[PDB]
């Protein structure tokens, strides 16, 4: 009756979600999204990375050429997957610095092997063992050559192999440690002596040590495995009087992005960029709590099992019953916008969404989602993060480096989400305040602020008039005479 | 006279404290609290962690069973404390990879030892030395067995010990390096030869080397110490023709949270969660500058010696002498609240605190104190961070890892406190501004803003009227006629 | 005509720069500065750090005393620079743990050597080789002493050297591995046997191994290099029957801030605190993308090639043509301040800068520049970050530590600049808003807000009157009668 009411407000939802900001440990917002990936399918997807499932073979078994690993010859991988069931089924061996040879072959990503014609004049080649059956016959590691006496002579070997290629050569070789003095004479025709394998830049001398070790697959002897990398222009020289498990050639050694992972997860026909030992995981989220061991474009590992990013404003219940604006009060009935107007005039009570303010909030929230979602970075060969044996110093360092990293990332994640959520609350509160201020400024002296997010408009203000305010075309001068008379009247 | 004044304000204190924010390198606030712990009592509290004071013994001396360490037999610890006065008082020895054996025993946290009956048929057991006195008699390491010839024979040993337990066994053994060829024959009846200690998964061969070393406690000979871990289902095999310092059994090897620390701090009868080499430190603060070496629930080490967290608003002097509000002006006389009202009316000049605004600020400050104070996390065995010898590569890495970590934490601490302090200044400024806005809205057209944080109320406004404003029950309509007449009058 | 207009505004520039904030991926500001150093001069400045250019010598070659390195005797450095052209020109050698000896000498920063008189009674000293020419004559490493038989006898050596100094001694020594059994007898008069070098705290036994290696500078033999540090109160004991390459004395070993760097950059006569392999770089900026390898007071390495810090407000085009204020509108014509006033009155249209607001913004921006610019911290000897050989485990860890560090710093840099830029936008927006509010408060009921950052002043307001508003001396009471009549009139 001679006046109207115009309220500014924002939506509210019946099912809000709790997030953390800098101001509040817990504040309910209209919507949020999870930033920590905590589930895996449980399978390793065979795309888009080239997976090599080791099955019963370790990488080192496949390198040496254990008969059950013959199918692996010359294969390449992005990721070699080693299974806990894996077992050796040839001559018992050890590798001093096993972890390093495993790592360097894993990182190279290839088992490509080129045979070479070493001059083994004066000895017997191709020694075999019942401990290493191939197609039901006594055999040996495919890539190694067990040399033994010929006619009870084993003349001193002094054998050369130049690298005349433009790439490096990786040589794998070994030293046989016989169980008894009888086996030594029976195999090499003389007492044990050192083996020296050298290049222009390196030398390795190894002493065969006769003696029974506990039997493994009925064998009390051992082979110790060594490696030598030979550069272009360098030469491999092998010097021995027995006990030599000779190379048959060299492996290519490449550089690139290959690695190795211990997992029992099945390999599936599917496509996922991020692999963990638990299986492939989606990489849309910036963080994950599935496993510290990862390969590919992966979220970063954090300790938190959930971090919720606000994707809407503060959620505020509608106060119980005269229309009312945003002051301590959301509008559950506003479903076509985030901010808007309610009015009361001669023609009834109405509501309209404000598109500009709503879109400004939505655009900014989508902006931060764009920075955080689907933006993971790739990592490849790293360090080991689980250990089956006690080792002391080096392992203490590996563990401390990883613990240190995870705590720093977990801190960055916690702070980032608290800061972003505070900013979301601030920017959404700000759109509400700006809408209110813009309206106040249009109305000039024709309205008063009622203190509840509403204006009392001191003139008849029909539907078109209200629309003019909402649309930014209200001309205050048209109504000012009427309004000033109504406002400043002695009652 | 026909009008009143109502001012909004906030407290101020005579003794404020300087903090850093994002906006200001130095800003005075009413109160602050220290976040960096920089003092220790100087003693290690014997509760709640199980402390083992090594006194004159290193952990390795206590392991081997140096006579002065007999009291340590079978003890466990959370933290083994090694003293700089510690010294060896038995046969001179070295441990290749001493640091790793020390670390693995420290982390295991137990000296539990189980004797076993090795079959040493054909040799003399229990060799003793004047360099290792026990109760004034020639003796030897309690856990080791010095075998020597019997009737001038030392038959080849080939001795086995199966692990039929469900847990791992740690074996400690040694190789004696005699000073002279005479001692070799006198002890073992024959020239030196290798010792091989093996399992199904490992082998270690060690060569005794005869020769004088510089005398230590009058002994030119040495013992070199080795270790072997034997898994359930595996077997220890010892193969020797002399120079064997044999094990008498095995140590349990456990996993858990135990460690070792070098400190000369006395042990006290007190209770503290965080231990450093300088002594236990309180763990209420999130950061500390006492020592990078810590054990237990400890603040994080940072380089800063002080970081002050604001726990009150900006501290603003009261301007010198008509009442005045918060614009460039604090109220030292307001002692029962942080924010409030001063008024001038017919009945005098009065002050009242506003509880709501005051409590809102206090609650939020207490919130952040709750996140930061008494919330430290536990760490246990880590890496070494001080070194008595020059070593090169591995030590360079250990040092770089720790330096890297400390610089990253020191940065996080600096940023966190600057951000929190900025937020405290913002939230306390905001409570003042909201109080002023709420008041302005109640007053409607009955008052004007004087620009100094005060309103000129254009009607008679007695004590009850002022109280109604403060209490949120002022009805502007009652006074509007009077106020509009006073405001809009030709003077 | 009976009224005036007063607009508040801020400057704008024709050539703004894009930065990133928390709110906007891209926002144009009036000015910015680069925080990532991405160029080097290409030369290493010889000041203020003491540089030692290795030229054709590695540090280890200079240590041993290869003839071409004689000029390096006893020199010290802060930074030893090793060139890729460097080559050895003496007897072929290897150093087991080369990387550690290189590191410990590099970090010590001195080649100071003190000769000592070892008692080599019974052997020939000063062996020479055609592979190691000095001044066209057969020679040998300057710091080593090749002992050979005397009259076809080489009596067992058992030689002592006490450390009676107050500092540690570094001894470098070697073992000769002859190409053939003939050379062994010709040099040492008997078959090879072990060398033992010991102290009270350490022992090292090395076995000479006869055999041809591939010829290097026509030599099939090798020398293997070892080192021993002897403490005050300890004694060096050398025990040998041949193959000993003896020390002539000891190196001082110091602690301090020295290091070593691989670079081919020329050394220049200039002064720069920060050295990288690409050359010295300026250290004004907090970050750099030139090289992860640094020495001295250096910006921190990050992955980003640019991070722009805002040093001015948001840059907003001037809207096209009645004066207008800051609402969606900058003033390109304001060149003597950042914020100001434009007015329209009886005497024309004028502009004046507001010094206070302008200086408040400038001071705060200079504050953050002061924290970020010219504030780098020094680092010295670190870890290696590039590798010429494949090694496996230890190298994997070194690489992972550095990758981890760089990713954490790159994250901190990205967040810091986004936060600072958001704060700059906020503080500059705030100065504009405060200026507007201060003005509004002075005007009281004499003006209305037109919604475009301008006031309509409802009285005649001449140049002095406008000046009084700008200067903060406007007395609203003088004009209130006139203004209220103009505002509240029936039109
Ligand atoms: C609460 O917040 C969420 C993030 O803003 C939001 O999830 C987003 O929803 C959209 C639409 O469903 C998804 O986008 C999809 O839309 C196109 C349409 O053309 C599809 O073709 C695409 O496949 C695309 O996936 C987003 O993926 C999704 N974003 C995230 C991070 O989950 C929810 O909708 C919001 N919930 C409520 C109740 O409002
Ligand atoms: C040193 O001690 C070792 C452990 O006692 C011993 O190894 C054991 O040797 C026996 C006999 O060869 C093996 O027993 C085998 O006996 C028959 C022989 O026909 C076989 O058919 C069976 O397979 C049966 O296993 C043990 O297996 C073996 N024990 C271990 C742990 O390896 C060495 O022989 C001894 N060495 C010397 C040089 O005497
Ligand atoms: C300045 O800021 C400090 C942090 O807000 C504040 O210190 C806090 O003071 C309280 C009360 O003295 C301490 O809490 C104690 O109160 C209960 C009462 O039931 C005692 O029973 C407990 O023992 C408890 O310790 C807090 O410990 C203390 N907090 C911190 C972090 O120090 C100061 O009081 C403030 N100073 C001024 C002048 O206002
Ligand atoms: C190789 O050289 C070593 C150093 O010269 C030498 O060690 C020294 O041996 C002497 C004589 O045994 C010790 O001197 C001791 O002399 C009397 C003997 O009755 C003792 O009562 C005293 O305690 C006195 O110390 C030295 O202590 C000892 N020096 C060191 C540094 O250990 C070796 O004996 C030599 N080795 C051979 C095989 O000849
Ligand atoms: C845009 O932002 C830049 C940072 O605010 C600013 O650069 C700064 O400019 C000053 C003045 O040219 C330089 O300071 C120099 O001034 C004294 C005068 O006594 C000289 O004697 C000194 O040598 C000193 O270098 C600053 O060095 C410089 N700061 C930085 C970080 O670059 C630009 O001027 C600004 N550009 C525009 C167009 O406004
Ligand atoms: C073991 O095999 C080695 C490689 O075949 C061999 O080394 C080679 O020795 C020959 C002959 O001494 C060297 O050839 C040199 O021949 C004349 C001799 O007058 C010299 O003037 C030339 O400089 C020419 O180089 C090879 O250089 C050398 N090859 C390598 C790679 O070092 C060893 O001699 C053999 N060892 C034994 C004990 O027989
Ligand atoms: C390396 O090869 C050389 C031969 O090229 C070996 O030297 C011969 O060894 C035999 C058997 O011990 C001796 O009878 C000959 O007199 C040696 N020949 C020469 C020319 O010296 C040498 O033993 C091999 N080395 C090793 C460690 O196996
Ligand atoms: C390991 O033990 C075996 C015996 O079980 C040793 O072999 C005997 O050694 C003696 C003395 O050298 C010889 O006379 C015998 O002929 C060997 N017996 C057999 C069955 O071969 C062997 O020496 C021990 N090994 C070590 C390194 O000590
Ligand atoms: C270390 O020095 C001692 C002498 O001080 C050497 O022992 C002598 O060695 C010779 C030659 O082998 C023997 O004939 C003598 O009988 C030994 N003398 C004594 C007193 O035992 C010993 O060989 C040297 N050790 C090494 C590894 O070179
Ligand atoms: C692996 O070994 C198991 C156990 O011997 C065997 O049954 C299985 O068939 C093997 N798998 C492959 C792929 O060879
Ligand atoms: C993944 O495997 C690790 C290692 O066994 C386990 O700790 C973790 O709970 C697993 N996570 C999920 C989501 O399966
Ligand atoms: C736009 O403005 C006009 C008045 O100029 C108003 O009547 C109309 O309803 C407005 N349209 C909308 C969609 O708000
Ligand atoms: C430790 O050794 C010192 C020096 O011999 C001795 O006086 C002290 O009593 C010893 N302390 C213990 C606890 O055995
Ligand atoms: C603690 O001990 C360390 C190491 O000696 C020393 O640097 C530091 O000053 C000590 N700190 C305190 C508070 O005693
Ligand atoms: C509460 O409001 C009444 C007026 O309705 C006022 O007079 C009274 O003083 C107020 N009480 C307080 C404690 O401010
Ligand atoms: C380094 O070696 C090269 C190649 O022999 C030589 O020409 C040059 O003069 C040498 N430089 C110095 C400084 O000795
Ligand atoms: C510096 O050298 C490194 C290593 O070769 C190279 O990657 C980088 O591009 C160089 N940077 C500059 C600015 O020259
Ligand atoms: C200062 O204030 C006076 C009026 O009191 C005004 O007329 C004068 O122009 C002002 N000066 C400036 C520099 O603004
Ligand atoms: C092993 O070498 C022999 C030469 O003795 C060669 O002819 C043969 O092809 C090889 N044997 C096998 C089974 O590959
Ligand atoms: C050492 O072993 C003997 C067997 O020779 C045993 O009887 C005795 O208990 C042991 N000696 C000591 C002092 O413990
Ligand atoms: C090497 O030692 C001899 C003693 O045999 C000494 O006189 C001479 O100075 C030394 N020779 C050289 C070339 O320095």
């Amino acid at each position: 009756n001679s006046t109207a009411t115009l309220c500014l407000g924002h939506h509210a939802v019946p099912n809000g979600t709790i997030v953390k900001t800098i101001t509040n440990d817990q504040i309910e917002v209209t919507n949020a999204t999870e930033l920590v990936q905590s589930s895996s399918t449980g399978g390793i997807c065979d795309s888009p990375h080239q997976i090599l499932d080791g099955e019963n073979c370790t990488l080192i078994d496949a390198l040496l050429g254990d008969p059950q690993c013959d199918g692996f010859q010359n294969k390449k991988w992005d990721l070699f997957v080693e299974r806990s069931k894996a077992y050796s089924n040839c001559y018992p061996y050890d590798v001093p610095d096993y972890a390093s040879l495993r790592s360097l072959v894993a990182s190279s990503g290839t088992l490509e092997f080129n045979n070479e014609s070493f001059n083994w004049t004066g000895v017997t080649q191709n020694g075999t063992s019942s401990a290493c059956k191939r197609r039901s016959n006594n055999s040996f590691f495919s890539r190694l050559n067990w040399l033994t006496h010929l006619k009870f002579k084993y003349p001193a070997l002094n054998v050369t192999m130049p690298n005349n290629e433009k790439f490096d050569k990786l040589y794998i070789w070994g030293v046989h440690h016989p169980g008894t003095d009888n086996d030594q004479i029976s195999l090499y025709a003389q007492a044990s002596g050192r083996i020296t394998v050298s290049t222009k830049r390196s030398q390795q001398t190894v002493i065969p040590n006769i003696g029974s070790r506990p039997r493994v697959r009925d064998i009390p002897s051992r082979i110790s495995i060594y490696w030598t990398i030979v550069k272009p222009g360098d030469i491999l020289l092998i010097n021995s009087t027995g006990n030599l498990i000779a190379p048959r050639g060299y492996f290519k050694i490449r550089s690139g992005k290959s690695s190795i992972m211990r997992s029992d997860a099945p390999i599936g026909k599917c496509n996922s960029e991020c692999i963990t030992p638990n299986g492939s995981i989606p990489n849309d989220k910036p963080f994950q709590n599935v496993n510290r061991i990862t390969y590919g474009a992966c979220p970063r590992y954090v300790k938190q099992n959930t971090l919720k990013l606000a994707t809407g404003m503060r959620n505020v219940p509608e106060k119980q019953t005269a229309i009312a604006g945003f002051i301590e009060n959301g509008w559950e009935g506003m479903v076509d916008g985030w901010y808007g107007f309610r009015h009361q005039n001669s023609e009834g009570i109405g509501q309209a969404a404000d598109l500009k303010s709503t879109q400004a909030a939505i655009n900014q929230i989508n902006g931060k989602l764009n920075r955080l979602i689907g933006k993971t970075n790739e990592k490849f060969h790293q360090i080991e993060k689980e250990f089956s044996e006690v080792e002391g110093r080096i392992q203490d360092l590996e563990k401390y480096v990883e613990d240190t990293k995870i705590d720093l990332w977990s801190y960055n994640a916690e702070l980032l989400v608290a800061l972003e959520n505070q900013h979301t609350i601030d920017l959404t509160d700000s759109e509400m305040n700006k809408l209110f201020e813009r309206t106040k400024k249009q109305l000039r002296e024709n309205a008063e602020d009622m203190g509840n997010g509403c204006f009392k408009i001191y003139h008849k203000c029909d539907n078109a008039c209200i629309g003019s305010i909402r649309n930014g075309t209200y001309d205050h001068d048209v109504y000012r005479d009427e309004a000033l008379n109504n406002r400043f009247q002695i009652k």
